[PDB]
């Protein structure tokens, strides 16, 4: 027995990040992923807030319940948008976080390339509002980073949908296999003054955005615009 395998998941996308290093650029691929779902406002959140660890879906969760980077547009994911967003676009964001994860509509997608968290040949999971109501109220630690930012309410798990999409891309605290890029307040506050620097001509190339707001959530839940751009 003789040949060659494909990369592991992790590898592969390393060798991305490596080929495609970045700052403010995230901050712009986020805006064109929503540019192509339709969306016609992008916010960013920079938040403090850090959550509980008792209710997780499991232990190793615990490191991903931390200070994060949030990005919502107002589109809502087609069934193509999350095909489209299992496979330089989305996956820039993993210069900031090993665990991204998606709440659009009906579902919360985590996605996880190091292939450890969800069981052994899994790089992800999903979550449906209605299917797993029962198992989310549960976890309770594990949703509530999803309930409270950009509109969405215990109500919205209740009825089932969020009408809107947002990221939570918790950030990194200490190197991964994928990256060693740490980001604390300061650097997160660096990639808003790169974006607030050339903002203006960012909205010039875009046809549905047309407002770009960024925010910061402290720990006390007191909240503050940073800036906005709009056409």
């Amino acid at each position: 027995s003789f040949g060659q395998t494909t990369p592991p998941l992790v590898d592969f996308l390393k060798d991305i990040l490596r080929r495609y290093p970045e700052g403010g650029q995230i901050l712009k691929e986020l805006i064109q992923n929503a540019e192509d779902a339709g969306a016609t406002e992008v916010r960013f959140l920079y938040d403090e807030t850090q959550y509980g660890n008792e209710s997780l879906w499991s232990k190793d969760m615990a490191q991903y319940q931390g200070s994060a980077l949030y990005v919502y547009n107002n589109a809502i994911f087609t069934p193509e948008d999350w095909h489209g967003i299992q496979e330089i676009g989305f996956n820039s964001v993993y210069h900031i976080t090993d665990v991204p994860s998606i709440f659009s509509g009906d579902q919360i997608g985590m996605l996880d390339p190091h292939q450890t968290l969800f069981g052994p040949h899994e790089s992800g999971q999903c979550w449906n509002l209605k299917d797993d109501f029962k198992e989310m109220n549960e976890l309770t630690d594990q949703f509530a980073p999803f309930i409270g930012v950009f509109g969405s309410t215990k109500e919205t798990f209740q009825n089932g949908h969020f009408p809107g999409t947002f990221f939570r891309f918790p950030l990194r605290e200490q190197p991964s296999q994928l990256s060693s890029n740490i980001y604390n307040k300061e650097k997160v506050l660096e990639l808003f003054d790169s974006f607030r620097a050339d903002a203006d001509t960012v909205l010039l190339f875009l046809k549905s955005v047309q407002d770009v707001s960024l925010h910061v959530r402290e720990a006390d839940g007191t909240e503050r615009l940073i800036f906005r751009v709009t056409a």
